[PDB]
């Protein structure tokens, strides 16, 4: 359904956010795309992410590596959605929102960041395919 | 598959040369509609990041964004570098970097332009298979910052 979509599409992108919260590495590595999870040279299932003010990153590798460090770098973080928009077109979806984060490495610092989420349908659930985060600069 | 990459690579050059030479229309057309898709979960309803701005949703808010960038923009040049392309069903997604020049008007008759402006971005771009060609979904950019 359209409606159910659209609220498992939210739960997989809550969740997204949520394993970076608690620093839960394995969970976060297994809601991101795999070929497999697709059943596999055009690249198919290959996932990437920019991180705020960062080039890009491609394949499970560079990707997954990132979030690990990221993880292992940060003592406190929380996201504050805002703006939450998904858009379903059959087996893939797209959310946009604010990410509101604030982090410690330590004192609390915001960040004002929109993401562009894109979920791919799997047996498994919705997986990551791409993640694009970038800072709302004034 | 082969062939996928190559159409989903020639939308994307599409895309940007139309910026450049400020070709609204065929920017307009390579943008999807839902209607490109044959219409709740909003099938087909676009998004667009530009570097450092906040989210454009809906064809209206983006191609707005457009027309203001076009008049307000002297000079725009892409020269995409490291474009990687990756096709699943009907949907393409496409990462580059986006080297850009641009430049204002002149400070007078005597030169051309104004002078020129680089950045360095990054985009991921997503395309999505219709029967009148490969369309833009979402176009989210932004700078490579130190
Ligand atoms: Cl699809
Ligand atoms: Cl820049
Ligand atoms: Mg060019």
């Amino acid at each position: 359904t359209p409606d159910t979509d659209v609220e498992q599409v939210g739960l997989a992108n809550t969740a997204f956010y949520e394993a970076m919260e608690r620093g839960d590495f394995e969970t976060l590595s297994s809601l991101w795309l795999t070929p497999a999870d697709l059943g596999v040279p055009a690249d198919a299932g290959v996932v990437s992410c920019v991180h705020p003010g960062w080039p890009v990153l491609s394949g499970r590798g560079e990707v997954l590596r990132s979030y690990a460090l990221i993880m292992a770098n940060t003592e406190y973080i929380q996201f504050f959605l805002t703006d939450v928009h998904v858009s379903v077109t059959g087996d893939t979806a797209l959310v946009t929102c604010t990410e509101n984060i604030l982090s410690g490495g330590g004192p609390l610092v915001g960040q004002l960041v929109v993401a562009t989420n894109v979920f791919r349908r799997t047996p498994d659930g919705w997986k990551l395919w791409s993640h694009h985060a970038s800072p709302v600069l004034a």
